[PDB]
């Protein structure tokens, strides 16, 4: 509406993940990304299809990198580039992200909402901000 504010979204996904971010009616897109996950892939031991499953336990480390991403992403020097943070992902993954011990201690003081996306970025990315773009 009027004397709006830069408000963080964030589309977590293991397999890539995008970082948005919602000011006043409008949406604005900070980074876009792909991240090859475990070492092997396809030439070990471990199967090729069956390596990306046995992961899982890797998307912790995944999720921290993608955490220790949204801070350079919405902190700077000693800047805040957010008016707020909203958390978006798989399987409530944000409701997961939140948790204090992997994420920042900072954002987790900015934590404003969680809302799931139609699928990956783009598209569930337009949908939240809509569906929440009123409330921001």
């Amino acid at each position: 509406l009027s004397d709006d504010s830069k408000f963080g979204f964030i589309v977590i996904d293991g397999s890539g993940a995008l970082f948005g971010t919602l000011q006043g009616n409008t949406r604005e897109v900070l980074h876009k990304f792909t991240v090859d996950l475990p070492k092997k892939h396809g030439r070990g031991g471990q199967s090729a299809l069956r390596f990306a499953r046995l992961r899982m336990e890797k998307r912790h480390n995944y999720v921290r990198k993608v955490a220790e991403t949204a801070v350079q992403l919405f902190i700077s020097g000693d800047k805040v580039n957010v008016a707020g943070l909203v958390l978006a992902g798989s399987a409530d993954f944000k409701t997961e992200l939140s948790q204090s011990d992997m994420f920042d201690q900072r954002l987790q003081s900015k934590v404003l909402k969680l809302v799931d996306i139609s699928y990956g970025g783009e598209n569930g990315f337009n949908q939240a901000i809509e569906l929440s773009t009123e409330v921001l």
